[PDB]
DNA sequence: TGTTAACTAGTTAACA
DNA sequence: TGTTAACTAGTTAACA
């Protein structure tokens, strides 16, 4: 049962489980003590980079604006982000981090890198020629999900 | 580079996934619409008469998720109860007739999705096929 | 074991 | 655009 097709399926199935019911894949658990949802972390990492609106965050994360609304209303209660109002001739509602939020931001940021580093640890382990064969595979499959 | 592509791959999936727990290419063709998880159950019962706690072991979900799914399935009259010959307390679920097509279908969708998986693997040569298939293996270790 | 209830993190739709 | 309300398919925990 070592078939290639079955080898793929079993590895899609394997990742579904590992992810549990979250929507992102990282290695190890969060440095902060079981603080927020991954999606709530990731949003804070985005806000550190650049402050934004509901619809922007929705697109970055490929989730609905209702989902973003709820995430933000939570992040707010944890006094982790502030709104801006539409007060001035601005009319835009902009959400930025709070002092309390930058530590966790860096926590999540780095946590994404470690995971990448590991992939990178897994990466160079093949020969350069072997690598570009992978890259052509990934690309073929990813297209099957489009 | 490369890792970025992996990641990107993983992330492409999380999206194709949504709330579903497995991954199938193309829309379900079932004459009746159920959650994939509901369909997969009917496929399961077609192999072996089974209890809640086993369906829950096979789907890796919780028994509460199973109770719910099973009540909805029962709501459309696709399954039926029966007790174990060993212990009469023990409740075993099996397909009604109206269910055999559907279970067939959801088996077919796994198949037609494996077919699609094969079409793609074949476009690489066996030289390239086992270098990749031991890449998958090398990756599944971070996940165990 | 498996049912409930209370909860979660997302969905669609309607609507200022 | 983005909040809210009604929904959904899972979760954990208590306990019938
Ligand atoms: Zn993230
Ligand atoms: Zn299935």
């Amino acid at each position: 049962g070592m078939s290639l097709a079955n080898q793929i399926d079993q590895f899609l199935g394997t990742i579904m489980q590992f992810a549990e019911n979250k929507h992102e894949i990282l290695l190890g658990k969060s440095e902060s003590d079981v603080k927020l949802t991954s999606t709530q972390e990731h949003i804070l990492m985005l806000l550190a980079e650049q402050i934004s609106t509901n619809a922007k965050i929705a697109e970055k994360l490929k989730i609905s604006p209702a989902a973003v609304t709820k995430a933000l209303k939570k992040l707010q209660e944890q006094e982790l982000i502030k709104s801006s109002r539409a007060t001035n001739d601005e009319r835009v509602v902009l959400w930025s981090l709070t002092e309390k939020a930058v530590p966790v931001a860096k926590e999540h940021a780095t946590h994404h890198e470690k995971t990448l580093s590991t992939y990178q640890e897994l990466g160079n382990k093949f020969t350069d020629e072997e690598q570009e064969v992978i890259s052509k595979f990934l690309s073929a499959l990813t297209e099957e999900f489009q």
